[PDB]
């Protein structure tokens, strides 16, 4: 059943029962329907339907985020989510290749807030739309773009991951049928909607009748009320990236006594932690967990898991799971052919989970993905083996890293670093001791200035990538060189320069 129809269904169905609730305010299926209906139709006056453009959705986790998801694609347009967190320029960049035609900010703005060339209009200004009815012949359908994610991109600018409705419903039907979430049970969603880890939970828990709870950013920086918030919640069904649930864990009073009816454990995005899964295990005996791994670039997940006490002594490190039921998973290697269970290659995705391609940036689609055997599919980047049919995730080949569970590029800041007329050369090092990496280290060849101190040189940078970069994205600390040792006659030797920059944090 296509999501939207279940939705609506719900919504004629049981249309008080709740779909979301965020911050004081609730939405029921009806509300959301008939909302989502009037927005489609007030959308189709402000853009042409000539072509699909891109339709942005801007806020956090208000219920007119949802409301102008839902919107733009029964308008016939796919929505490009954008967060709060993301900057002006990054937004003017998307704007910029997206060829968005529409930003629709879930609230009035503020003192100083939205200052984009694109239509603007609020969420309310929209929904003051009459009849607002558009008909299903309307909606995006199969191939048609539902979403479009922008990432990280390691040539300086974000790069927007197509999500097909396909895609998107192939996702969609595997999380209900073979995970306990159906039933109609409330679901977490802490992850902003501009990473579709936050899909896992939304569109699984709408075709499911279920109700979705938000905990926004500003609950996460207090302590005392996301816990709070949480408590009052009652939700059944946790959806987050394991940094998430490991700074929750980080409290005694994180146990099943908070959470009363948690049952069911989603996680994705970032490895999941041995340690993490044993005291969920202890903590929550009531709930299994489950571990889901994949890109951005195949619908949110493509392998599943379900991590057991006894899965965590057969292995030092946790497993990402089986490939999706209708998903091939294979493991290429160096030369671009398959390999044999344990031998260690890239991983390689085909699919229906998997995108059409990178929006507007064909060159970049062309390196990743691919037609194999008939099926579209892509390298993930991703090195791993096959072992007992369960794919190992280790480690990657090139430069992207995760930070806390957020997905960046190494050579998109450096290039941001080095667009700077301060800087002359940069070099970004993830401190990774152990493995995971816990910020990052910018080796800076500065050019001639005239400020006094340092952290004035490091404070005109940093100010400066805020406007382009994602906080996330910034690096944490900042020291200065002569010249930056350029191996592969030219190819940079980052080994050597971060052995330089740790002995140089020892010397205060
Ligand atoms: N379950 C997992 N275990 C380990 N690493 C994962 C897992 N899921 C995702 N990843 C990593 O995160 C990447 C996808 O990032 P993203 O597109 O931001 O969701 C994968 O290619 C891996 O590098």
């Amino acid at each position: 059943m296509k999501l939207l129809h279940a939705i609506q269904t719900h919504a004629e169905t049981y249309p008080q029962t709740d779909a979301f609730r965020s911050q004081g305010q609730s939405l029921t299926y009806q509300e959301l329907w008939e909302q989502s209906d009037r927005a489609a139709a007030a959308i189709q006056k402000r853009i042409s339907g000539e072509k699909k453009s891109p339709i942005l959705v801007y806020g956090h986790m208000e219920p007119h985020m949802i409301v102008s998801f839902l919107g733009s694609v029964k308008a016939g347009h796919p929505y490009i989510p954008v967060d709060l967190s993301i900057p002006s320029e990054r937004i003017a960049k998307i704007i910029e290749s997206s060829g968005a035609e529409l930003l629709i900010h879930a609230a009035g703005l503020s003192i100083d807030a939205v200052g984009q060339q694109i239509q603007t209009v609020s969420a309310e200004e929209l929904l003051e739309n009459e009849g607002g009815s558009v008909s299903q012949d309307q909606w995006v359908k199969e191939h048609e773009t539902f979403y479009i994610i922008y990432t990280s991109g390691s040539t300086g600018n974000p790069k927007g991951v197509q999500i097909s409705a396909a895609n998107l419903q192939s996702f969609t039907d595997w999380i209900c049928a073979d995970f306990p979430v159906s039933g109609g049970k409330i679901f977490l969603n802490q992850a902003p909607f501009s990473f579709d880890l936050s899909v896992m939970d939304l569109y699984p828990c709408l075709q499911s009748g279920g109700t979705l709870h938000c905990v926004t950013k500003d609950a996460v920086n207090k302590p005392k009320v996301l816990f709070e918030e949480l408590k009052k919640s009652g939700l059944n069904v946790w959806t987050s990236t394991p940094s998430f649930v490991q700074m929750c864990l980080m409290d005694p009073g994180f146990s099943q006594d908070l959470l009363p009816h948690a049952d069911t454990f989603m996680f994705c995005g970032e490895v999941l932690p041995v340690s993490v899964a044993k005291a969920l295990l202890e903590r929550f005996p009531k709930a299994k967990i489950f571990n889901t791994y994949g890109p951005t670039e195949a619908t949110v997940a493509v392998t599943s898991v379900e991590i057991t006490n006894d899965v965590i002594s057969r292995s030092e490190s946790l497993p990402v799971g089986f490939a999706k039921p209708d998903m091939n998973i294979f493991i290429m290697d160096e030369e671009g052919q398959p390999l044999p269970e344990g031998e260690k290659g890239e991983i390689v995705i085909a699919g229906p989970s998997v995108s059409r391609g990178y929006l507007g940036e064909p060159e970049l689609t062309e390196k990743a993905f691919f037609s194999h055997e008939g099926q579209w599919a892509y390298r993930t980047g991703d090195a791993g083996f096959i072992q007992d049919g369960q794919i190992f995730c280790q480690g990657r080949l090139d430069f992207q890293i995760k930070l806390h569970g957020y997905r960046m590029e190494l050579e998109e800041i450096e290039f941001h670093v080095r667009q700077s007329q301060y800087v002359r050369s940069a070099v970004v090092i993830p401190y990774q001791p152990n493995g995971t990496v816990e910020y990052l280290i910018a080796a800076i060849v500065p050019e001639e200035h005239e400020f006094e101190k340092e952290f004035q040189l490091t404070s005109a940078i940093k100010k400066e990538l805020a406007a382009s970069l994602p906080a996330y994205m910034i690096p944490r600390k900042f020291i200065y060189q002569d010249h930056i040792q350029m191996t592969a006659n030219g190819k940079i030797d980052r080994k050597r320069i971060g052995e330089e920059v740790l002995v140089r944090s020892h010397h205060h």
